[PDB]
């Protein structure tokens, strides 16, 4: 049908899932498309329109480099842009229960992508089976990545960073000013994401701006005070400027530089992103949040250890297998097209490969901390992984967590352990980076594809993450369900997720972690 928002009408189109429907409005432009001049600056409001939009097909994907380190192959494909790529990106989905909800909660999910990839109309991002199934609407939105979403020039409003960050937030004001005529409640809205989606949404916590757009958070595998999140004013200045150069856009006026970039094709801007950094990791975040004075007043740890933020229940959790993902993408002895036994020799190698700046020391006590072998010809393939996972994602998931619910809220914590049946990736990988996304949006649902376990594992994770948005607590109250504990500094419970049993533990890698927290920070 129709819907009459507050800069126009839009009009969606009806979809038949689960022998019932779903109304979707793909495509709903939420700002002002960010070409020409309006290039690297803040979003701008949207002008109102008359006529009819047609929310009725995904949008332009935000400009990115692509993936092409595997061609053909579905498990790295499957994370690529599926709509054409372009400046013109500014753009938001919503999906609505039929009929028509009269207050319903609203999820919005952040997709992930290192702040340089990524789009919202991926095939696992679609929200028609939560409208379905929970009732609840869904809404996703496209944010700038890369350079021409965190560019970064401190105080400088022709590039002040944080660009990406401030899209979102102009989708969460979408939502705070539309949602209603949708059937949606504003005062309901609970933000999710995973990698770098979920580092946005720790941030949208500590964002006096984006205080009054939500009311819960869910993180998946990510938090802001991971390593590779957050980007220091020092890289930042330097990146510039390395940009510039490698355009020739380089001159003695700071702006005339972003005027120059400004002329530059979208492409010329992708293509030399990736030398920005003199040596970069498959983790390398060339151009991602700072701290810009504006969407983030300070260091974000200082804010996060001094309890500055909103004060909301929280759902965080990390997968098994975090690491093994990114072994690939450049780490000696590695493929994904065979065990990957790999030797001491080419284990140090690797975490040269992850840890390009780090003293000759720190990659010795790294290597002393998970080589303790407890005779396998894997023990290096596993150690190097969980080397990754540990400190790229795991560690500073459960200290954010911590740090968060010391200051009252109550947390939950899950540790999502179920390798899917149709991972395109070896089974050494496990249970990867990424591959708990498809049982959250409940693809699995979906009986034409996964076996039966994997539907009621995915029944379950739907209705506890419906039940966190609606009423902050993440339980499955009707099947005799295991409870879902909240997450307490002192025995620091955490629920498992998978097939076989859920079970309830404590203190998840706790030797693991102390040695990244309290040690690594040092060298
Ligand atoms: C800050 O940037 C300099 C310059 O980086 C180089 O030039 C850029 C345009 C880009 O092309 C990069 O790939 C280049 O590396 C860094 O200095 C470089 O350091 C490396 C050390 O391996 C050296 O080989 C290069 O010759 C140096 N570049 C030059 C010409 O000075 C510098 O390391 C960066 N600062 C940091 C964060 O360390
Ligand atoms: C697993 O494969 C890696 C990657 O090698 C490539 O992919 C293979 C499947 C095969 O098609 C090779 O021809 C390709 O080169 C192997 O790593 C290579 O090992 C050789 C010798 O040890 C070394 O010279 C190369 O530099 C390595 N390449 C990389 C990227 O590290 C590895 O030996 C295989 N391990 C097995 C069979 O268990
Ligand atoms: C929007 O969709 C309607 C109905 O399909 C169509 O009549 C109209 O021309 C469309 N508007 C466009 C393509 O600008
Ligand atoms: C939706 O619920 C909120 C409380 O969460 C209430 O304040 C609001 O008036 C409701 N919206 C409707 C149905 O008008
Ligand atoms: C609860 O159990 C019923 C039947 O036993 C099943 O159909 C349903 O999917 C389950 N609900 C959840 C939320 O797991
Ligand atoms: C980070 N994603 C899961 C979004 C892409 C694959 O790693
Ligand atoms: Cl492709
Ligand atoms: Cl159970």
């Amino acid at each position: 049908i129709i819907i009459a928002t507050k800069n126009g009408k839009v009009r969606g189109m009806q979809l038949t899932v689960f022998g019932g429907t779903v109304t979707a409005f793909l495509g709903i432009p939420y700002a002002q498309p960010p070409l020409g001049r309006l290039r690297f600056k803040k979003p701008q409001s949207l002008t109102k329109w008359s006529d009819i939009w047609n929310a009725t097909k995904y949008a332009n994907s935000c400009c990115q480099n692509i993936d092409q380190s595997f061609p053909g192959f579905h498990g790295s494909e499957m994370w690529n842009p599926n709509t054409d790529l372009s400046e013109d990106c500014l753009y938001l989905n919503v999906w609505i229960p039929a009929p028509k909800p009269k207050n319903a909660t609203v999820l919005i999910w952040i997709y992930g992508g290192g702040f340089q990839t990524g789009t919202s109309s991926l095939h696992v991002y679609d929200g028609k089976f939560l409208a379905r199934v929970e009732r609840v609407i869904v809404v996703s939105m496209n944010y700038r990545v890369g350079a021409l979403g965190f560019l970064a020039l401190p105080g400088n409003p022709e590039a002040p960073g944080n660009m990406g960050l401030f899209d979102q937030q102009l989708a969460l004001q979408w939502v705070q000013k539309n949602i209603a005529a949708f059937g949606g409640n504003p005062k309901s809205v609970t933000l999710f994401g995973e990698s770098a989606g979920a580092a946005s949404v720790s941030l949208h916590l500590l964002s006096p701006g984006s205080h009054s757009l939500f009311t819960r958070a869910i993180l998946q595998s990510g938090s802001f005070n991971a390593p590779w999140a957050v980007t220091s004013l020092y890289e930042a200045r330097n990146r510039t400027l390395n940009l510039a150069k490698l355009t020739g856009c380089s001159r003695e006026n700071e702006t005339e530089i972003i005027k120059c970039l400004r002329n530059k094709d979208p492409q010329e801007i992708l293509l030399n992103e990736a030398f920005v950094v003199p040596y970069g990791t498959p983790l390398s975040v060339n151009f991602g949040p700072t701290v810009d004075g504006d969407f983030l007043t300070d260091m974000p740890d200082i804010l996060l250890e001094l309890g500055q933020f909103k004060k909301t229940q929280i759902l965080v959790g990390v997968n098994k297998d975090e690491g093994t993902a990114f072994l690939v993408y450049g780490a000696p002895g590695f493929s994904k097209d065979n065990n990957s036994i790999i030797t001491r020799k080419e284990f140090q190698e690797g975490l040269k490969i992850f840890f390009p700046g780090v003293s000759e020391f720190g990659k010795e006590s790294i290597l002393f901390h998970y080589t303790d072998w407890v005779q396998r010809p894997e023990n290096y393939r596993e150690a190097l992984g969980d080397v990754v996972g540990d400190y790229n994602f795991i560690c500073p998931a459960l200290e954010f967590t911590k740090k968060f619910s010391e200051w009252g809220n109550n947390a939950f914590f899950y540790y999502f352990e179920h390798r899917s049946s149709k991972l395109p990736w070896p089974e050494w990988m496990g249970v990867m980076h990424g591959y708990e996304i498809e049982f959250v949006f409940g693809l699995p649902l979906e009986r034409r594809d996964y076996t039966k376990a994997e539907e009621i594992l995915s029944r379950s994770i739907v209705k506890r993450w419906a039940n966190f948005a609606k009423y902050g607590n993440p339980q499955e109250t009707q099947n005799q369900s295991t409870s879902w504990p909240v997450f307490k500094s002192t025995e620091q419970k955490y629920l498992t997720l998978n097939t076989e049993s859920t079970r309830i533990m404590t203190k998840l890698r706790a030797q693991q972690c102390r040695f990244w927290t309290s040690f690594f920070p040092k060298v």
